[PDB]
């Protein structure tokens, strides 16, 4: 089978399911949405909210960006300079770990998602407690003896449309509908068994390094955030559409990076060559050749994809700077999780060339006021986001607190079973989100935590605890005994 | 009065105030004397009592400069106290030399680094900086406390035991977590100065009961 | 010619000369200079810092808050009330005046300024020591024959932009730059002989009333800044753009006192009529006509300028608390230089109603964190600003200390002739201002001094007296 979908070459049949007709998102009460409120994207040709295009046809235009042209790469010395700094500071900071068991990689997964190719059943369907068993058993010892072997196998990744909730923009005007790259279990069991060790290690140092991937906001927040105001200027690119904009030899730099730190550098060598590799996804009808992007689809791709997003950082600042990268980094804090970045430096940056090296690399940094031209930078950090989260200070430090817009959202809307009408109300009594909504509304005053008090009163009086004084809840919170 | 209006039992706590703030009876040997004033440092919670005392002082100190209420100075300000050690931290224009004079008016003596009197000194870095015997630096991982070199070798000359008369007598018990402390403390100076003191603890080792790589000490202590 | 400039009316055709592309500033050093340190503001387009827009649209963007609606005026009873107890004080504390000559009034300008319309040339230039000659002598007797005849003119004010110190972001990100009024030199002669007495008895008193305009921060600052300390509350607004939020009701009532007091009452009604009605500023292209803001180009501006800040001031105060003005100035202790301003009272002032108040006016005050939300009030008078200075206490008085910004800015800038590439090193023209610097940081003590005089020692090495820091220090303080 030969031809072109969506701009990208087709290399097989698909054995992918359909795409998911169903949302996860319930309705808190049945009264009508205020105007402007967010709702479930877009859920095909059976949701009743709109006529739309078939989920085919999102899916088309959510793979044309893989298939764009790519930017330049940055100078060699300087990639070089900046990868032998960081792998540098890496050594210097991460613990060796030891290799990871076949049971410990099979017991690191989550046994609520899709196994994907082939078999397509929830992993929780085959799993015994122990061990794997079934179809996903021998799926995930074919994959083990491969690995051990030291022999090839190439993935196989499953499109998909990630529910969520969107703008109505994104629903009754433009519809968008974000892809998601699922991985097979073979690739699963791979990845885990040989970036398990390098993976834990960089979390045991989530505080020391600017990959922030496993932090807990309301634990280690307050420290990340008060390293970061330690540094005079502050900065967020926000970049557009992150992984259809890598290039592959930045992930290869990155995936040499992480095989090099590994305690198993040739099985991580044959396994980062099989992920980087030009890849499969199976979009249904055909299985395409994906050559470009980010496979965001493997256990570790967060922590892939956080290295490589500082590389680039790095590249920029030292070709704007023109000093050397680790005098960057000791006058700089960084927080990466994979496409969300906070930036904290005391060189002076011309903002200027820092967004033309940017958006040379292929990158598409967006100011605040979506207006073209250089970034911003601030010489605070209150207001910035980080993990969906603004960063706050007081007199008691620094802490990460949700926006009151996404508190009214989880107040308005509830995750539960899949169904097909997004407005129906959900029966089945959820206390636990009304105290995480609590706390989030008393970290913004005494007012507002009033009104999220009144309303969760309101909510919970129709079904199914006490509301706690705004002072008890917010030191539970903010210091947690 | 805080402390008890914080307590549990503040009524019980009023009582064991008053008892312990009331003049005290030091037994001297020869006579039990009666001290009107000062710190009856002998009790458990004795650490956080004078603590927060100094607490008072300085923000009063600091008041008195500034004039902005005192939540004011709080959220432009950063106090670590230890009893009679201190860090302030602050952002507020303070004029050491208003601040040094309202503290020696409270009874208080502080000493300027150089021993010269005067007012005191403020920087614009925290490096230096003692704290709990030890002395603050930063680096690209971050900030830590450091003990210096001179303890260091003190520590290695010295070690605690039994008490006896003549202190240099040599102690033949056998020491191996001081030494790794010592080891881990001299890590954080370099490899040069790790050399050093591995050569010593090493020298000092065959007459007793290893010595890692300076990398993977260096790592324990910073980021265990 | 008809239209509609910068969201201002048009009234007629451009005779203004070309925007300056020059600075007055030189670097002291070849040195690199510190990051973050300030700069002459943009110089155009031949300006090869930055590639940025034509000074024209600068010039647009500091005259579009003049075109913005006017706040609301305060309560008509607290204006008269406030008006009434500000002139009362100054009949109670000036000294009546003898009217001013046309040679006096000649004699008070500032020859190193621009004549404005209609010949744009520099005042020296037609000066003989004694009186005006040539053009700009025409202009003067017309000038001084239409004052005497009780006839009005309509002034000409020409536009230009500021030569000063900005920080990086006024030059590398967005680029802005103040707005200079100049004005004719027939209005300054005529405003002179009008509003010079006052001015004069206002400088007698720069004690005893709160417009500050001609006080001498090393000998008249201690006394003004213990009497300001007798006081329990101080704070300053800093008010952001003071002049293109004025109102011309607020301007015409401090005008009315500044007439009343004037030793020639009709005359100088006919001049502040002439002043306060909407005015012709000349931006180049057009003349185009400004009904609102202040008239920031004639001698006497800054008299006027800083009651309209008083007014507005107490009118405040009386609104928030209620009480009689001249209550007020008894319980309070005012200083006004134009925009600037130190307030001391003992009144407990609710800072929210007083800001709500400032801002219904128009004003525009800011606090030192940049933040929205009331004013901050401090129980010391230490650390206030006035005159570019801050007001410091020690045991032997209070006075008035540069900044250490302000003495590492002058370190790293001297004025000179005006030349086009600010990095240029000015080859000499500096004795009486290292020393002031030197003065000014034995204020910091023996450790900044010490600092300061190895920089000075460092760079008198290209050009060829340091004293002890207690002899300049006592020199500066006690002279």
């Amino acid at each position: 089978p030969s031809g072109t979908y969506a701009g990208l070459p087709i290399a097989d049949y698909g054995d992918a399911p359909p795409l998911s007709t169903k949302t996860m998102f319930w309705r808190t009460s049945p009264e009508k949405l205020p105007p402007g409120a967010w709702e479930p994207a877009y859920l095909g040709s059976k949701d009743e909210r709109v006529d739309g295009p078939s989920l085919q046809q999102v899916m088309r235009d959510q793979l044309k960006p893989y298939s764009e042209p790519r930017g330049l790469l940055p100078p060699q010395e300087i990639l070089d300079a900046v990868c032998d700094a960081i792998e540098n500071r890496l050594e210097n900071t991460l613990e060796p770990q030891k290799p990871w068991t076949f049971k410990k990689a099979c017991e690191s997964l989550d046994k609520n998602t899709s196994s994907g190719y082939p078999y397509h059943k929830q992993k929780s369907k085959d799993w015994t407690g122990s061990a794997f068993i079934g179809d996903l058993g021998d799926q995930a010892t074919h994959a083990n003896n491969m690995y051990e072997m030291g022999k090839s196998m190439r993935p196989i990744y499953t499109a998909a449309l990630k529910d969520e909730l969107v703008k109505p923009d994104k629903i009754y005007g433009k519809i968008k509908k974000r892809l998601l790259w699922g991985s097979d279990l073979g690739t699963m069991i791979r990845a885990a068994r040989a970036f398990g060790p390098f993976c834990d290690a960089l979390k045991e140092t989530c505080i020391f390094n600017p990959i922030r991937v496993g932090m807990s906001m309301n634990e280690d927040g307050p420290f990340i955030f008060a390293r970061h105001a330690n540094f005079r200027y502050h900065m967020d690119a926000d970049y557009t559409r992150w992984d259809s904009t890598q290039q592959r030899a930045i992930l290869k730099r990155a995936g040499d990076i992480m095989v090099r730190l590994s305690p198993e550098p040739d099985l991580a060598r044959v396994v980062m060559d099989d992920l980087l590799a030009p890849s499969l996804l199976d979009v249904g009808d055909y299985k395409i050749v994906v050559e470009e992007g980010l496979p965001s689809g493997c256990p570790c791709t967060t922590q892939l994809n956080s290295l490589a997003h500082w590389i680039l950082t790095l590249c920029a600042m030292v070709e704007v700077t023109r000093v050397d990268p680790d005098i960057v980094m000791q006058e700089s804090e960084f927080s990466f999780y994979g496409d969300d970045e906070v930036v904290s430096t005391n060189l002076e940056l011309d903002m200027v060339k820092y967004t033309m090296a940017l958006r040379r690399y292929g990158l598409l940094p967006t100011r605040a006021d979506k207006e073209e031209g250089p970034l911003e930078r601030r010489q605070t950090l209150q207001g910035i986001s980080f993990l969906r989260r603004a960063i706050v200070g007081d007199q008691f430090g620094w802490y990460g607190r949700l926006d009151r817009a996404s508190i009214d959202r989880q107040l308005l809307w509830t995750k539960g079973p899949n169904h097909q009408n997004p407005f129906e109300t959900l029966p089945g009594h959820r206390p636990s989100q009304l105290m995480a909504l609590l706390g989030e509304a008393a970290m913004h005053g005494e007012k507002y935590y009033r009104t999220v008090a009144s309303r969760v009163s309101k909510e919970a009086a129709q079904s199914g605890m006490v509301v706690p004084r705004h002072r008890s809840v917010l030191r539970w919170v903010r210091f947690g005994t």
